[PDB]
């Protein structure tokens, strides 16, 4: 069909079986590069600001505001030129000009806060915008935000469960708000019945929903798995349906997603590469050796192109 604006045409991606990853075919990967700002969060984006829109907490004349310039700020940048609202999104003066500079294309009006302050100050300015007139302005929080999840309900899982012909048997995927691996996993396993393994990834640098589960000291630390590791258990990762986590450090996602580029001609991104390294390693177990893999590679390489990906 003709999508009537852009933030309809989200999704249905494709799936690609990799050759020199798993065993016999095993392992299967689904491109979310491939939507209308060319990552995962292009999903959330749409349907966060369809269901406040549904609900009148978001009207016309009311402006967005939030503190993300990584693959929500674009995602809700796209929707909101898309849709015809104002948006605001805050961050650190010492952003890179490439994402200043995509931000501003899509006509987002940027608030740098103070290099000093990091990320705490970008958020603390994107809550005081809010507070400043609360009529005017909202915060959609994809972090606690249901139609996050909601959407990989929706979408993504059954599109998993059309293109496999009900066939999947593990999921994987990084976690960074959590609403992919949620959505994904009570779609396969609530509403197509099936008992697969839903696999979170996360940083081995910031293990904090091993932690956790584990019942030890949660410690987060810094990493480059950019997209992932939050270093707290958010909302919209539903650990009651998470059977398994594995933890990746970033040099061997790095290097797998250089692995994906060159050997398997697939265009990923940093966590793509971690979310596959878990997946390889899984798949790699005689446990795995006759069930079907799907990882989740949230975006694609271009996006990292001054980073320690190239």
């Amino acid at each position: 069909a003709i999508y009537a604006d852009n933030s309809y045409s989200i999704g249905n991606t494709p799936l690609v079986r990799l050759k020199h990853f798993g065993h016999n075919g095993n392992v299967v990967v689904k491109i979310e590069g491939r939507n209308p700002s060319y990552s995962v969060k292009c999903r959330i984006g749409a349907n966060m600001v369809w269901q406040a829109e549904k609900d009148g907490t978001l009207t016309k004349g009311k402006e967005i505001v939030d503190a993300t310039s990584g693959n929500t700020g674009i995602a809700l940048a796209y929707v909101a030129a898309a849709r015809g609202y104002k948006i605001t999104l805050t961050m650190p003066e010492t952003m890179s000009l490439e994402r200043k500079r995509l931000l501003c294309g899509l006509g987002v009006n940027l608030v740098l806060t103070e290099g000093a302050k990091g990320m705490k100050g970008a958020i603390a300015k994107a809550e005081e915008i809010v507070a400043s007139d609360p009529s005017r302005y909202v915060m959609l929080k994809q972090f606690e935000n249901p139609a996050n999840p909601q959407i990989h309900r929706e979408t993504t899982g059954p599109e998993i469960w059309k293109d496999t012909d009900g066939k999947v048997d593990v999921v994987v995927a990084g976690v960074g708000t959590g609403g992919s691996i949620t959505g994904i996993s009570r779609a396969i396993k609530l509403d197509f019945g099936k008992q697969i393994t839903s696999v979170a990834v996360e940083p081995v640098e910031s293990p904090v929903i091993s932690q956790t589960l584990a019942g030890e000291e949660v410690k987060p630390g810094p990493h480059k798995i950019q997209g992932i590791g939050a270093g707290f258990i958010p909302k919209n990762l539903d650990l009651s349906i998470i059977d398994r986590v594995e933890t990746v450090d970033s040099d061997t996602a790095l290097a797998t997603a250089r692995r994906l580029m060159a050997e398997e001609g697939i265009l990923a991104g940093i966590s793509s590469g971690a979310a596959v390294a878990a997946a390889d390693r899984l798949a790699k177990l005689p446990e795995f050796a006759d069930k079907l893999i799907v990882v989740i590679l949230p975006s694609a390489s271009e996006r990292y192109l001054s980073t320690a990906l190239f």
